[PDB]
């Protein structure tokens, strides 16, 4: 019952500062423009200890399956090859991606009926709000 309140199908409804986040991460111009238009559907499921997060959009589909605290390989929407670890910290899912000596952290939290996604790269934060689909 670890992630119960995250489970479901979610749709992006708002974004703030995401272009600046992507610039800070090192995403190139054309990818930033196209990826930044996308309104992904995020589908979160749990089967035993394995959590799966899928994102489906016009631009790209992504999928990760993982066990909390156990590092894994991930290919991001912008095609970085990263080493990721996802943990639960006080009810917040904390996702750290490491690549090329860099790091970024994505936090996912339930707030009212929304799922709020905060993406941090150095001094730049972006907030993405999802609602139930
Ligand atoms: O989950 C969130 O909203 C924030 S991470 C984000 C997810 C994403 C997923 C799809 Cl399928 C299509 C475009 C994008 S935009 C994008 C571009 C670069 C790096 C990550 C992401």
């Amino acid at each position: 019952h670890m992630c119960d309140a995250f489970v479901g199908t979610w749709k992006l409804v708002s974004s703030e500062n995401f272009d600046d986040y992507m610039k800070e991460v090192g995403v190139g111009f054309a990818t930033r423009k196209v990826a930044g238009m996308a309104k992904p559907n995020m589908i979160i499921s749990v089967n035993g200890d394995v959590i799966t997060i899928k994102s489906e959009s016009t631009f790209k589909n992504t999928e990760i399956s993982f066990i909390l605290g156990q590092e894994f390989d991930e290919v991001t929407a912008d095609d970085r090859k990263v080493k990721s670890t996802i943990t639960l910290d006080g009810g917040v899912l904390v996702h750290v991606q490491k690549w090329d000596g860099k790091s970024t952290t994505i936090k996912r939290k339930r707030e009212d009926d929304k799922l709020v996604v905060e993406c941090v790269m150095k001094g730049v934060t972006s907030t993405r709000v999802y609602e139930r689909a």
